[PDB]
């Protein structure tokens, strides 16, 4: 099944970046703000 | 058409990544500035 | 090549949602400093 | 190989929007606070 595998992966780099990047914004807001 | 439906679910979790990260890059300003 | 097609798609959403987030992060930038 | 190496190639793409992302959140939170 190695579709649904690289769609496995892809879904999993996708929700670090999200995360990472929302981490970021509120922190950077709290800093400021 | 499994190819297809791994794009479909993909490209959702792209469109929801990037709502929330413009969102909260917005909130962010609306708190600053 | 509905593999080629799909990773296409893919690309320009992803291309498209990082340009916008980058430009939203200048933005927010040059109206606050 | 052609479903992996579509995998590697959305991958990169991701990783360097990611990173591009991160590294302008870093540079306006430099630059205000
Ligand atoms: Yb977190
Ligand atoms: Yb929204
Ligand atoms: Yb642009
Ligand atoms: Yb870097």
């Amino acid at each position: 099944a190695e579709i649904e595998q690289a769609k496995k992966e892809i879904a999993y780099l996708i929700k670090k970046a999200k995360e990472e990047i929302l981490e970021e914004i509120k922190k950077a807001k709290q800093e400021i703000a």
